[PDB]
């Protein structure tokens, strides 16, 4: 089933100016970016998005980094988009990621991994809704 | 002098899913996308942006096409950004564009050229202002 998932090119990947390179991995894999916008997350914005880790000791670092610079939040749409995305991204922890994946090629650490992708249909739906209004998403 | 210029990945380039490929041309050339958002231009939006051609016989086709699908409007920032951008884009008319340029590689015609770039400092300033608020632009 064709589905929608949220993807975020993180502060570290944009600073390296590899936005195009990452986009191409998704597009070459048959997924389409149907919504996208570059922005600088506010303390409040990042905290509400990672609310689930609100009380975990890594919270500050998660939010801290993820606010260290501008990012590109977007929506990828395609066949098996959510899982397909997870396959291109690689393991969350760059050091345990298979070669060829985005994290293995562009990430420096857990905090500084290069991208973010929803892990499931349920989270994809709330993650997308959190950053975008239906009008901002243009399927095609 | 480092400057800012407006760039638009057009309906034809996005439909071909070469967004990443185009972005990479700018990033490899040392320019940074400091603002960006994907959207579907409204009749009214495209008309006000190309107001200057409001009474030209190609207006309808210009607007028509440029509204045929979603686009990515953005801001490129860097050394000699405006002219540098014009150099990577190639001649407005794809058929007279030097090989290696964006238009020579991705464009099908005058209407359907793959990108748009401001032609001068004065137009860059009004073009950027038309699509973005200062807050949306994140220099770095």
């Amino acid at each position: 089933a064709t589905e929608r998932t949220l993807s975020i090119i993180k502060p570290d990947a944009v600073a390296k100016n590899v936005i195009g390179e990452i986009e191409s991995r998704f597009e070459k894999a048959g997924l389409k970016i149907v919504a996208a916008k570059m922005l600088q997350l506010s303390q409040e914005q990042a905290e509400g998005f990672y609310a689930e880790h609100k009380e975990r000791p890594f919270f500050g670092d998660l939010v801290g980094f993820m606010t260290s610079g501008p990012v590109v939040v977007q929506v990828l749409e395609g066949e098996n988009a959510i899982a397909a995305n997870r396959d291109l991204m690689g393991a969350t922890n760059p050091k345990e990621a298979e070669a060829g994946t985005i994290r293995a090629d562009y990430a420096q650490s857990i905090d500084a991994n290069a991208v973010h992708g929803s892990d499931s249909p349920e989270s994809a739906a709330r993650e997308i809704a959190y950053f975008f209004e239906e009008s901002e998403i243009c399927s095609r």
